[PDB]
């Protein structure tokens, strides 16, 4: 599994 | 909700 | 499709 | 743009 | 590497 | 945090 970032601006990890 | 980002090279915001 | 990429650190692609 | 699911157990739906 | 679905209604596959 | 399903064919699940 990694990580995927989004923008919210806030940086978020999604780990997949 | 969050935008991930990819490449197409443009990038590409899809909404999650 | 497009490239999404996950930090796993070593950058990983991941198409879709 | 569609309707994914996931199993939470319920069944949820991710707009994507 | 595999197909999702979602629902559009439809129901889509996505290969990811 | 859910499990997403994807037909490989088997139906495979992914902690998503
Ligand atoms: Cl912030
Ligand atoms: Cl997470
Ligand atoms: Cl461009
Ligand atoms: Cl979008
Ligand atoms: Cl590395
Ligand atoms: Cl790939
Ligand atoms: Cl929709
Ligand atoms: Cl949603
Ligand atoms: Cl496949
Ligand atoms: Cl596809
Ligand atoms: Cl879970
Ligand atoms: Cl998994």
């Amino acid at each position: 599994a990694c990580v995927f970032f989004c923008e919210d601006a806030a940086i978020i990890g999604l780990a997949v």
